[PDB]
């Protein structure tokens, strides 16, 4: 896997975010997580912890896994970093999203995510409490 540079152009909510990658606007939805809906409970919490940690960085960076790049809604699917620390793994992490949508092929960061929720969970972390 190969980290990309890519610039914040709108924070939109938990787990998707609209970048410029190669020069191009696009939606990223995250890999591996599902945050609450903004309507939800912890929703606002994680959409504004995502707004936050990219709007913060000074280096945002796209890593496609090994399978699909574009979701069905045209959405791109990718590992998202900010100044190099991964969005998808510090939400799980906080107790904000929960590991899901694990397909085969699109799956490299999997234990690394779930050994997060293990930790948000132990720790009984916001979606956990
Ligand atoms: C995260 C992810 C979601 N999607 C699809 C599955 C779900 O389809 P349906 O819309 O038919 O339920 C939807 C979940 O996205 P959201 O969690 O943003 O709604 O996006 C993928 O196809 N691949 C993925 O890696
Ligand atoms: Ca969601």
């Amino acid at each position: 896997l190969h980290k990309e540079p890519a610039t914040l152009i709108k924070a939109i909510d938990g787990d998707t975010v609209k970048l410029m990658y190669k020069g191009q606007p696009m939606t990223f939805r995250l890999l591996l997580v599902d945050t609450p809906e903004f309507n939800e409970k912890y929703g606002p919490e994680a959409s504004a912890f995502t707004k936050k940690m990219k709007e913060n960085a000074k280096k945002i960076e796209v890593e496609f896994d090994k399978g699909q790049r574009t979701d069905k809604y045209g959405r791109g699917l990718a590992y998202i970093y900010a100044d190099g620390k991964m969005v998808n793994e510090a939400l799980v992490r906080q107790g904000l999203a929960k590991v899901a949508y694990v397909y085969k092929g699109n799956n490299t960061h999997e234990q690394l995510l779930r050994k997060a929720e293990a930790q948000a969970k132990k720790e009984k972390l916001n979606i956990w409490s």
